[PDB]
């Protein structure tokens, strides 16, 4: 039986010369056993859901700040840094954004002059949203996910841009405007990130690289790349992760690991173990080895890596469970962290604290 997280060495203290150690949180997790773990180990947090666009402006002019504010207050109370996730995404984003003045979806418009008017209207809505949120949180936020997941996994166009509703209506302009507007209101010292998953694998990595270089060439203010790092035990390789970070560092950009979890399964995540107890020890040991290697790499690259955030706290709450259940007939349990569901340490904890 392993000791509780609050009886072992602080991970934030361990990594204080190298990078922040962060966790994704929900407002209901800032008390009790999760609050205890968070205060002991982490010096950074991010909102899992409460700061996404639909969570902040669910209808036009109506802002819902309470969940977000609760997360900011916790960060402030405990001297934590704060990532803002996220100003722009194609999911968890309110429908009203993309309706024209008559109330119909902008993608349905065919008349060229009305499409141009719709584009202008959407970019204006984007600016007001960004302005309002940034004005509220600029003094608390230490890194912004300005845009999230705007690069595609395939090659639908030559630039590899995701053809979401944002792209369909504005092309790449929404990305430009998001960074320009964030810089404008948050000030020159705000750290502006483009965040994405599979930043380690081609062709996506190269599309992202090319995007960043294009935008930099046009003077668009991008300070860093967010590597979601939703990874597996054997995939991606240590070298693929290294090469990605080194590429972006080479452009003068900061790297952050933003949503790290180490799944016990492949993609798709099957076969999955039906419960936490059914998970065999080898999986935790294999995961410990993986975590060791990751964090040695992270330390090696610490001149170009400022923060490492896990997409959760302990194994009792992870979006990876939803995924497991989805490909295993409604039953499955993943275990991605260094703390187990009872907040006791796992083998991976020892292997990254040493
Ligand atoms: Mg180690
Ligand atoms: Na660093």
């Amino acid at each position: 039986v392993q000791p509780f997280a609050w009886q072992v060495a602080s991970l934030a203290d361990r990594y204080e010369e190298s990078f922040d150690i962060g966790a994704a949180v929900e407002p209901h997790q800032l008390n009790g056993r999760q609050g205890k773990v968070l205060k002991h180990h982490y010096n950074s947090i991010v909102a899992e859901n409460a700061m996404k666009p639909i969570s902040l402006q669910p209808e036009e002019g109506v802002f819902t700040w309470d969940g977000a504010d609760a997360i900011v207050e916790f960060a402030r109370k405990n001297n934590m840094n704060l990532r803002f996730h996220t100003l722009v995404w194609h999911n968890q984003v309110p429908d009203w954004f993309f309706l024209d003045e008559e109330g119909n979806p902008m993608v349905e418009e065919t008349n060229e002059a009305k499409r141009q008017a719709n584009k202008e209207l959407l970019l204006e809505r984007l600016e007001t949203h960004i302005k309002t949120v940034v004005e509220r949180y600029k003094d608390d936020v230490t890194a912004w996910d300005v845009v999230n997941e705007v690069v595609d996994d395939g090659t639908p166009n030559e630039r590899g841009l995701r053809e979401s509703v944002w792209y369909q209506i504005t092309g790449d302009e929404y990305i430009r405007v998001a960074f320009e507007t964030a810089r404008k209101y948050a000030g020159e010292d705000a750290k502006l990130f483009i965040n994405d998953y599979n930043t380690e694998v081609t062709p996506k990595r190269d599309h992202l690289y090319n995007l960043v270089q294009d935008l930099l060439a046009d003077g668009v203010p991008i300070d860093g790349v967010g590597h979601q790092a939703h990874i597996q035990i054997d995939w991606p390789t240590i070298d693929e992760i290294r090469t990605s970070m080194e590429m972006f560092a080479g452009l003068g950009l900061d790297n952050q690991v933003t949503e790290l979890d180490v799944s016990l399964y492949g993609w798709p995540p099957r076969p999955a173990f039906p419960t936490y107890d059914a998970i065999p020890q080898e999986r935790f040991q294999a995961q410990a080895d993986r975590y060791n290697q990751l964090f040695e790499l992270y330390e090696e690259l610490d001149a170009d890596l400022s923060s490492v955030t896990f997409w959760g706290i302990a194994d009792n709450h992870t979006w990876l469970d939803d995924r497991a259940r989805e490909y295993n007939d409604g039953v499955g349990k993943d275990a991605p962290f260094v703390f187990d569901p009872n907040y006791r340490v796992k083998p991976a904890f020892w292997r990254i604290i040493d």
